[PDB]
């Protein structure tokens, strides 16, 4: 088979009922992250090859990064709360892994403030409730696939992307193996 289980996916042993159908786990501090954002665009290119309208999830985690990668999490509860993702996902990336001008959850803060999210609006959204239970929705998703590394990508809960099974050597190939790959997944 052109695909086949262990090559460009892998299939989840207790798979997950009820998960988002195209799932994305990322750190600011994961450096395959960065350039998956940056330089591939592989959430982009992945959207362009599946019917539209389909959902599309992408969740922070804690594993990195100690202190602030926690604070992460909830920043990016905030940003999904707000809908501002679009706006501080490339200056979060930049601030931890380019410029290393995050050091503390004053410094994310700053990032926000920066693009345009008022401060009392930022800081409302970080105390709130509904910001408790997105970082809790976060850390639910990856706890139900027992994830111990990223970038990752799940497809209904039972495929997971293996990028390592894809060639390298020119990255616009790669994305389009990628996409193609999670295409392929979903209409499985
Ligand atoms: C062209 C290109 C291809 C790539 O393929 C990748 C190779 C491996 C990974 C997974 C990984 O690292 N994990 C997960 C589990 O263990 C912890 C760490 C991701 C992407 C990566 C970057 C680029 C670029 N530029």
């Amino acid at each position: 088979a052109q695909y086949e289980d262990g090559k460009q996916y892998t299939t989840l042993e207790k798979p997950v009922a009820g998960a988002p159908q195209v799932l994305e786990f990322f750190s600011f501090f994961c450096p395959h992250c960065y350039q998956f954002e940056e330089v591939l665009h592989i959430s982009d290119n992945v959207k362009k090859k599946l019917p539209e309208g389909v959902k599309m999830t992408k969740y922070h985690v804690n594993f990195m990064g100690g202190d602030l990668g926690k604070d992460l999490t909830q920043a990016w509860a905030v940003a999904m709360a707000l809908g501002v993702e679009d706006k501080v996902t490339v200056p979060l990336f930049e601030g931890v892994q380019k410029t290393q001008t995050i050091r503390s959850a004053s410094d994310i803060r700053d990032v926000f403030i920066n693009a345009g999210i008022k401060g009392e609006e930022y800081d409302a959204a970080w105390n709130s409730f509904v910001v408790k239970s997105l970082v809790a929705q976060q850390e639910k998703a990856a706890a139900d696939v027992q994830l111990r590394g990223v970038p990752a990508m799940f497809v209904n809960g039972k495929y997971q992307l293996n990028p390592q099974g894809m060639d390298t050597s020119n990255m616009d190939v790669f994305v389009q193996q990628y996409a193609d790959t999670v295409k392929y997944l979903s209409e499985k």
